[PDB]
């Protein structure tokens, strides 16, 4: 059971980020995923530990792209 969580966060003194977590890092390369997602959202981003952080609110965009890429619709939750 892979469980993908997509949500928005704003750290203290920060700007709104979109966070994506729950991928199996031994099978999925987050660096390449992030690069692909950054093109979809046209924003900056990085792999932060075992998560991807994107600048701005792109929850729906990301979720839809992940489905396009073959990830289960039912494995993804937007919060």
């Amino acid at each position: 059971e892979q469980k993908i969580k997509i949500y928005v966060t704003k750290r203290r003194f920060g700007k709104l980020m979109t966070i994506i977590e729950g991928f199996d890092t031994s099978v999925i390369d987050l660096k390449e995923l992030a690069k692909k997602l950054k093109d979809i959202c046209a924003c900056g981003g990085t792999v932060k530990d075992n998560t991807i952080e994107l600048q701005g609110d792109h929850r729906k965009k990301v979720a839809e792209e992940l489905v396009k890429m073959g990830f289960s619709r039912d494995s993804i939750e937007i919060r």
